[PDB]
């Protein structure tokens, strides 16, 4: 039940060479992979090609991976390829701007994990498929998406000629996996806010312990997050663009509840459109800026995003008091 890429794909990526003039924009946090669709695959490479070596993986099974990987994706305004690998760039930006923190393992598996979070996403909340009452829900009813996203990434990674991590340690190998795991797991906004709070805490009394694997879980998940958003933290006319993105699926949603005779909240509500700032507003509020906020006094080189992130919002101020 899971697709495939064709030959003639695959093969096209492991042609595929970066403009240079690309080479220094992508490591920048803010940069924008919109204006370059057809290189999308081939930028995931080059991320995975420089935090990781040339040789990391079989680039023969890698690129069919990643292949694979997009024709899993569907076509839905936001939870799309484009945000897979928007994230993924994001996480790439985190990693290079603090090299030794992280291992290899690590590394490999956010990337990837990155790449798959939002596999084969329907455009329908968590809360919709629990509320009425999918399929999905049946079998996992707490993060559904999120464990589904999961299980997708294995299905891919245990198809033919597929398997990216073959020649680790079986060790290593389930190690990786479990990183993975928790990485996509932790994309359920939900636990965001607990995490949170519990980091905020522990950094707040210097309790907090990278050799800790528990803290480096929370740590990795706050990443997790803040890739997951980042959105929010590229220039005005790219964010500004991507919030219809969001809507589109947000109302898409509202619509199918108004057809069983539901009212959506106001923020799946199309006729609720001019409240739409304001939504921001509150969300860059009690989210996206304590997300960074965090993330930022743990990793202080992930400054620029919480920079970011502020413009947009004032952006989103200067909006509401009708100056845009
Ligand atoms: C990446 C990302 C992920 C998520 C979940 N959101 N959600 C928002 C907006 C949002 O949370 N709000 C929001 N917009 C609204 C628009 C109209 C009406 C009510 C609205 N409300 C209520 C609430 C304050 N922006 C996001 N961006
Ligand atoms: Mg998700
Ligand atoms: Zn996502």
């Amino acid at each position: 039940h899971m697709s495939i890429c064709t030959s003639e794909e695959w093969q096209g990526l492991m042609q595929f060479t970066l403009p240079v003039r690309l080479c220094k924009e992508i490591e920048l946090f803010h940069f924008d992979i919109g204006p370059f669709e057809n290189m999308w695959p081939g930028i995931f490479v080059y991320m995975v090609h420089r935090s990781c070596g040339t040789s990391c993986f079989e680039l023969e099974k890698l690129c069919r991976f990643i292949m694979s990987v997009k024709k899993n994706y569907r076509r839905v305004p936001y939870h799309n390829w484009k945000h897979a690998v928007t994230v993924a760039h994001c996480m790439y930006a985190i990693l290079q701007n603090n090299h030794t923190l992280f291992t290899d393992l690590e590394r490999k598996g956010l990337l990837i994990a990155c790449l798959c979070h939002d596999l084969d996403h329907r455009g329908f909340s968590n809360s919709y498929l629990q509320k009425f009452d999918h399929p999905l829900a049946a079998l996992y009813s707490t993060s559904t998406m999120e464990q589904h996203h999961f299980s997708q990434t294995v299905s891919i990674l245990q198809l033919e000629g597929h398997n990216i991590f073959s020649t680790l340690s079986s060790s290593e190998y389930e190690q990786v996996l479990e990183i993975i795991r928790k990485a996509i797991i932790a994309t359920d906004l939900a636990l965001y806010f607990g995490n949170r709070k519990q980091l905020e805490e522990m950094y707040q009394t210097g309790s907090l312990n990278l050799n800790n694997q528990s803290h480096r879980d929370r740590v990795i998940g706050l990443m997790m997050t803040a890739c997951d958003l980042c959105s929010v933290t590229k220039l005005w006319p790219v964010t500004k663009l991507t919030a219809n993105d969001i809507y589109a699926e947000f109302w898409a949603e509202g619509d199918e509840m108004k057809k069983l005779g539901i009212q959506p909240i106001p923020m799946m509500d199309r006729d609720k459109k001019d409240e739409v700032p304001q939504g921001q507003l509150g969300f860059y509020n009690a989210v996206a800026i304590p997300c960074y906020t965090t993330l930022t006094q743990i990793l202080p080189p992930t400054e620029p995003l919480l920079k970011a992130c502020r413009d947009n919002l004032s952006q989103w101020e200067k909006v509401i008091r009708g100056e845009e």
